[PDB]
DNA sequence: TATAGTGAGTCGTATTA
DNA sequence: TAATACGACTCACTA
């Protein structure tokens, strides 16, 4: 085992070598050094700078060295933090604190003292353990490998992608191992607020901020990046030049997965990375002798997937990104939001000098979204940029707990609009007149047509081939591109597109196109209950137009809003109706009359109805599903001038939501019945056994247990949190008091338990259907390329045709061969209940739904 | 399964120039 | 000897 059975000289250089002995010693030296880069920067990158960077580091590690003779010039306990920072290099210290912060940064919501200090002690402990080896490792790479020219050739411009090692080929010094931290959340902490505490102090990059200073529930200790920061990252080109991602692409086909770690990167002076992100140590240990073979084959095939900087949106990108007017929308303005001006006659107490503390922290919580998204676009720049002229790159993958795949590195093919737009499949093949007609569908599907057949999306595309071509040929002057749904991805489509017209069919054609699940989950449910209506309304049955759950969810609200609006409970007056005086208040109950009518006045669109839908349920809801209603849609709509209808808000909300409930409740009957059957095992599974008087156990708590299709395994396992407060004197200005939450558990959290089982479990399964589809499409077609995105599938054109018919197939054969519902209730039954076993039961029956009729679908991609 | 209410007023302790 | 940093509590929040 690579622990231990090998010497720290041996794993130093056991990566190099192999790396070297394919693709040589160029591109070996060139991604180890790649991936030290997440722990400290090149003596040889840094000083050839003379970018923030470049200020920034010295600055830090100067700060770092000062602070270790403070602390040893006086008598007394020394800092906790002080006692695991001595020992790691300062410049690994300074790099590592840097480029973390602005990492967590990138985060628009949480960047809590919390994150950022845990984020920071996490990379500290990595480089702390794995130092040593990592700088033997750089001594080792740095010196040529041994003779015979042909070898270190390396490269060798053979036009053909490098390919990945096999398995067998992998020295047991390459079998990772260890990707959980073993320091305790106290230390970690301890360690990031130094860090933090030091970067305030030798440069200004980031400040402090006290958030809701009084409020038991927002009170909140926050990072923020200094104006005069923002301001550069903003304006100036290449400001985080040398300030790249923590994870990063990779040079060279990534290392397989073999085992439950150390797979994807090669570097043995790094942290490894785990196969399944989960909530413990503990809880990753029990895949690591499992045996899924579909599992790892289908990472493995992703993770082998080259890619490449798609030049030409480039060099858009990093022009437009930078003017002080943005043809995308969706690109965070330069310039700031001015506060709005005090009324003069602030000192007036009405809903003035709250409704203005509301205007106001408004426009502070767009500037700050503004910041995060502007940090975030410029990483996205500097590693596009960086690898711009690579014949290709590649990403490991990864797998959250419930087994859905994520790219691992930040720049990757899951990201946003741009992101996506600056990415393209490497090898490609002459498009056809069948890959020439999905690479349309794509484009149309990048615009907004995606709502109707397949005939009109066609249509449009020809009905703009001169603004296409126009876009294509001049995109900063046509700016007609910028404006599409999905600017960037459209932008990538028509150089695309205008290259078929001018090299004809035999246009060898790498743009990923992309095929979309209609609604996730509901297509599913649909699928495994074999609900036929529950299906039509998601695409699973071939039907002339698209169907849109959203819409039909929409129409039947309104329909009631009509119903109520005609009859329905009138105002009752003032609450005082059920006691006696005083009480007058509550002076209204808006009947179900004025609140339909508040709601008709509004519009209740398939846009409110749908976002409505995903925040509730099914995706992630905090108690309430109206006091999200509120939130979401009358609160912006009042304090956005209109709203005007709603007298009382809160009853507003809550009758809206009730009838989108009441209204789903129909349209996917079906769906909801097996939502409630898995809650209801649970809630049973979570709970306690007890009994009168001799509350002895005969079953303590249980998590929930399943297996996908597949064959991979999930342990779902919500647990209460040991929580504890630290005290550190924070620039020796005050006693920064964070609450954070343990390593430790408690006991088993028997609401988040049932709460999550239903979302849970449907992406389990869509995670198993994606894998199970990425096999089957490499395996059976000769797909080798793969754009994976949970319920996104893209390919090349040439391929399009097969991937479009492998999703359906894939889908088909595991609801026809496997009853995940029963296969679950054959988990839950042995293991869970005691003695009573009873209330919870009645698998909900199986529909009429012909899967067959799912392989003749257009609109049911996924 | 990625995540955490806050700072001040006090008192008690193992530490260390 | 007597400074040092900070965990363990408790209280009121600028709500």
């Amino acid at each position: 085992i690579a622990k231990n059975d090998f010497s720290d000289i041996e794993l130093a250089a056991i990566p190099f070598n192999t790396l070297a002995d394919h693709y040589g010693e160029r591109l070996a030296r060139e991604q180890l050094a790649l991936e030290h880069e997440s722990y400290e920067m090149g003596e040889a990158r840094f000083r050839k700078m003379f970018p923030l960077i470049t200020t920034l580091l010295p600055k830090m590690i100067a700060r770092i060295n000062d602070w270790f003779e403070e602390v040893k010039a006086k008598r007394g306990k020394r800092p906790t933090a002080f006692q695991f920072l001595q020992e790691i290099k300062p410049e690994a210290v300074a790099y590592i604190t840097i480029k973390t912060t602005l990492a967590c940064l990138t985060s628009a919501d949480n960047t809590t003292v919390q994150a950022v200090a845990s984020a920071i002690g996490r990379a500290i402990e990595d480089e702390a353990r794995f130092g040593r080896i990592r700088d033997l490792e750089a001594k080792h790479f740095k010196k040529n490998v041994e003779e015979q020219l042909n070898k270190r050739v390396g490269h060798v411009y053979k036009k053909a992608f490098m390919q990945v090692v096999e398995a067998d080929m992998l020295s047991k010094g390459l079998l990772g191992g260890e990707a959980w931290s073993s320091w305790h959340k106290e230390d970690s902490i301890h360690v990031g607020v130094r860090c933090i505490e030091m970067l305030i102090e030798s440069t200004g990059m980031v400040s402090l901020h006290r958030q809701n200073a009084g409020v038991v529930g927002q009170d909140s200790e926050t990072i923020e990046l200094a104006p005069e920061y923002a301001e550069a990252i903003a304006t100036r080109a290449g400001a985080l030049a040398g300030i790249s991602p923590m994870f990063q692409p990779c040079v060279v086909p990534p290392k397989p997965w073999t085992g439950i770690t150390g797979g994807g990167y090669w570097a043995n002076g790094r942290r490894p990375l785990a196969l399944v992100r989960t909530h413990s140590k503990k809880a990753l240990m029990r895949y690591e002798d499992v045996y899924m073979p579909e599992v790892y084959k289908a990472i493995n095939i992703a993770q082998n997937t080259a890619w490449k900087i798609n030049k030409k949106v480039l060099a858009v990108a990093n022009v437009i990104t930078k003017w002080k007017h943005c043809p995308v929308e969706d690109i965070p303005a330069i310039e700031r939001e001015e506060l709005p001006m005090k009324p003069e006659d602030i000192d007036m107490n009405p809903e003035a000098l709250t409704a203005w503390k509301r205007a106001a922290a408004a426009v502070y919580r767009k500037d700050k979204a503004r910041k995060s998204r502007r940090i975030s676009l410029e990483f996205m720049l500097e590693q596009a940029n960086k690898f711009a002229n690579h014949k290709a790159i590649w990403f490991p993958y990864n797998m959250d707990w419930r087994g859905r795949v994520y790219a691992v590195s930040m720049f990757n093919p899951q990201g946003n609009d741009m992101t996506k737009g600056l990415l393209t499949l490497a090898k490609g093949k002459p498009i056809g007149k069948e890959g020439y007609y999905w690479l349309k569908i794509h484009g149309a599907n990048c615009a907004g047509v995606d709502k109707v057949p397949f005939p009109e999306r066609i249509k449009f595309i020809e009905e703009n081939h001169e603004n296409i071509m126009a876009c294509a040929k001049s995109p900063l002057e046509n700016t007609w591109w910028a404006e599409q749904d999905s600017p960037f991805c459209f932008l990538a489509f028509c150089f695309e597109y205008a290259g078929v017209q001018h090299h004809g069919l035999s246009y060898n054609c790498s743009l990923p196109l992309a095929f979309d699940g209609s609604c996730s989950g509901i297509q599913h449910f649909s699928a495994m209950l074999r609900d036929e209506v529950g299906g039509r309304a998601v695409n699973l049955l071939p039907s002339e137009t698209v169907q849109d759950i959203y819409g039909i969810v929409a129409k039947k609200v309104n329909e009631i809003l009509q119903a109520d609006a005609i009859n329905g409970t009138d105002n009752e007056v003032v609450t005082v109706t059920d006691e006696n005086t005083g009480e007058i208040s509550e002076k209204v109950k808006l009947g179900t009359k004025a609140l339909a009518g508040q709601w008709l006045a509004y519009g209740v669109t398939r846009s409110v109805t749908k976002r409505s839908v995903m925040t509730l349920a099914y995706g992630s809801k905090e108690f309430g599903f109206r006091q999200q209603v509120l939130e979401d849609t009358i609160q912006p709509a009042i304090d956005s001038g209109k709203g005007l209808m709603f007298t009382q808000p809160n009853q507003a909300a809550g009758y809206m939501a009730k009838l989108i409930w009441e209204s789903v409740s129909v349209t996917v009957v079906a769906a909801v019945e097996a939502m409630n059957w898995l809650k209801s095992a649970a809630k049973l599974l979570a709970a306690e056994v007890k009994d009168k008087k001799t509350g002895e156990i005969l079953r303590k708590r249980c998590a929930v247990h399943w297996v996908t299709p597949d064959g991979f395994p999930v342990w779902q396992e919500y647990k209460k949190p040991i929580q504890t407060r630290l005290n550190l004197m924070f620039l020796g200005q005050f006693r920064l008091q964070p609450t954070i939450n343990t390593n430790k558990d408690s006991e088993i959290d028997a609401h988040k338990q049932e709460s999550g089982i239903a979302p849970n479990f449907v992406h389990s399964q869509d995670g198993s259907h994606l894998r199970k589809t990425v096999v089957w499409a490499h395996e059976k077609y000769g797909i080798e390329s793969f754009a994976l995105i949970h319920d996104s599938f893209g390919t090349i054109p040439a391929d399009a045709a097969n991937l479009f018919k492998a999703v359906r197939e894939t889908m088909v054969d595991t609801y026809e061969s496997c009853d995940v519902l029963a296969d679950f209730y054959d988990q839950f039954a042995d293991q869970l209940h005691e003695s009573q076993l009873d209330k919870m039961p009645a698998l909900p029956a199986k529909g009429n739904l012909n899967l067959r009729d799912i392989l003749e679908s257009d609109f049911a991609f996924a």
